[PDB]
């Protein structure tokens, strides 16, 4: 219910968790209103504010718990989200960026342009019926040409899942449900890394995360661009490339599905137990090995049409699915590829 700005942004108190102990009215910085809840976690909470210095504008808030570890977490998040914003003056590479980031008693708060749903949520509430060849296209293009930007300024997102994906706006017609728009920005720069910075061992969300992080061979941009064709996989058809939580079943998956794992990464690799001989160590037989024969098929047995567009759209994702980081397709590369020709001149624009 409505409070004043002054009294709300003044009366404040944590709970024993350190969470900001808040609800829909409160205020911040004698600016933003709370309106609803958008999502929490262990970091803190994400509420809808109105912005009244800026006409009253939607924002996602994140407030962030008043504990050390997620304190330094959004203070490196808030760095890169600047050095990204310096880069892209006027934000034409598709980042959800800060407007405006603050030190709320303790609690570390950035602010969002609100946008709509991220393309995991949407997906999810068509009953995870796929985004037809167009629209996974049009978000090819897009993710391609955002994370080009990001790449050939030293910076790698190292996070990329359907979910870190969002729509300006999900409103949908029913033809399925079909997008209006499937305009998207890339999202959740909270573990992006330099080149010249200390790269943490494992990234990734396990379904995205490609070979040279599970084998441990060192990682760059390329690990985006595994994730990117991973994504396009799921937008055409709905489910996961890779339906596994183990690494030995998530290589013996990926041999299936692209085939064998370049001699020189199994080689250098420390991961020898996975191995012997130079092959995956699989049984073929078990439980676990009937799952994988039955559903880990080769990439182009997922096609659901054989038209030029579907073979070009395949054609890519082989390319953003090679083993080899050196020899994976690089986003300047991609947005060559004739996948592309098939973008509206709105689209490609
Ligand atoms: C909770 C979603 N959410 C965020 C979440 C985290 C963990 O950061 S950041 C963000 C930005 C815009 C938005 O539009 C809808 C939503 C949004
Ligand atoms: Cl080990």
């Amino acid at each position: 219910s409505m409070q004043s700005s002054k009294r709300s942004s003044r009366s404040v108190e944590d709970d024993k968790e350190g969470h900001l102990v808040c609800r829909i009215g409160d205020w911040l910085q004698e600016r933003y209103e709370i309106v609803g809840n958008l999502g929490e976690g262990t970091f803190g909470k994400v509420v809808e504010c109105l912005d009244h210095a800026r006409g009253k504008s939607q924002v996602a808030l994140k407030i962030i718990r008043n504990v050390g570890k997620y304190r330094e977490a959004a203070r490196l998040e808030i760095n890169v989200l600047k050095k990204i914003k310096e880069k892209d003056k006027e934000n034409k590479f598709l980042c959800v960026l800060m407007s405006d980031w603050f030190n709320f008693h303790g609690h570390m708060c950035i602010a969002f342009e609100l946008l709509g749903k991220n393309t995991f949520e949407f997906l999810k509430e068509n009953n995870f019926q796929p985004y037809p060849l167009p629209h996974v296209r049009h978000m090819a293009y897009q993710l391609c040409h955002a994370l080009r930007f990001l790449h050939e300024n030293q910076l790698t997102h190292t996070d990329l899942k359907p979910e870190n994906i969002l729509f300006v706006n999900s409103e949908f017609e029913t033809l399925e449900k079909s997008v209006k728009n499937t305009s998207i920005r890339v999202a959740d720069f909270g573990s992006a890394t330099f080149d010249h910075e200390h790269h943490t061992t494992i990234v990734a969300t396990r379904h995205y995360r490609p070979p040279e992080v599970i084998l441990e061979l060192g990682w760059a941009q390329p690990c985006d661009v595994w994730s990117i064709g991973c994504i396009l996989f799921e937008y055409y058809r709905g489910f996961t490339l890779f339906q596994t939580h183990e690494n030995r079943e998530h290589l013996v998956m990926m041999e299936k599905i692209l085939g064998p794992i370049p001699s020189h990464m199994i080689h250098r690799t420390r991961k020898q137990k996975y191995f012997y001989k130079g092959g995956l160590v699989w049984d073929e037989n078990s439980s676990d090995g009937r799952y994988v024969k039955e559903n880990c098929k080769p990439l182009k047995s997922y096609m659901l049409q054989d038209s030029l567009e579907h073979v070009q759209l395949f054609d890519l994702m082989r390319r953003m699915l090679e083993f080899d980081p050196a020899q994976r397709i690089t986003l300047a590369e991609a947005l060559l590829h004739p996948f592309f020709a098939g973008l509206t001149p709105e689209e490609r624009s």
